[PDB]
């Protein structure tokens, strides 16, 4: 059932907040991702992605944000629905922005790039390029721009 899985996901967050520790929040990211892996329902997958964003915000640590980005990318790789993939791409930008660190933005470009490689729908590829550009904008650094250009170019090389 869908609402069954969604409730379980929400409860992981609830129970992680009750614990109230950084360790519990990192574990909650992992637990939500594991639930999302063996799920096929798009509403569940989007819900998992949203909850991981909320866990990320609750923690705010560089490592939690890194792990959240990885978890969302993991969910997005095994997803087939384009709406889920585009949501995952936009949420990765939001997670990276919770920190704004050069490292987190770098991870975000890599994550979005990985999603784009697995995708088939050109609409997803367009969104990935769009958000990769925005990530580089958030950074402002020269290397972030060049990582984003190389990432964008590879997606276009795959598109042809």
């Amino acid at each position: 059932d869908s609402e069954e899985e969604q409730e379980r996901i929400r409860r992981i967050l609830k129970e992680a907040r009750k614990s109230g520790t950084e360790e519990s929040l990192r574990q909650a990211i992992e637990d939500v991702a594991q639930l999302a892996k063996k799920s096929q329902d798009s509403e569940v997958l989007e819900e998992a992605i949203r909850v991981i964003l909320r866990i990320a915000k609750e923690s705010g640590s560089e490592e939690a944000l890194r792990q959240a980005i990885r978890a969302v990318a993991e969910i997005a790789k095994e997803a087939q629905d384009s709406e889920v993939l585009e949501e995952a791409i936009r949420v990765i930008l939001r997670i990276a922005k919770e920190s704004g660190s050069e490292e987190a933005l770098r991870q975000a470009i890599r994550a979005v790039a990985e999603i784009a490689k697995e995708a088939q729908d050109p609409r997803v590829l367009e969104e990935a390029i769009r958000v990769i550009r925005q990530i580089a904008e958030e950074s402002g650094s020269e290397e972030a721009r060049r990582q984003a250009e190389r990432a964008e170019e590879e997606i276009r090389r795959r598109a042809q």
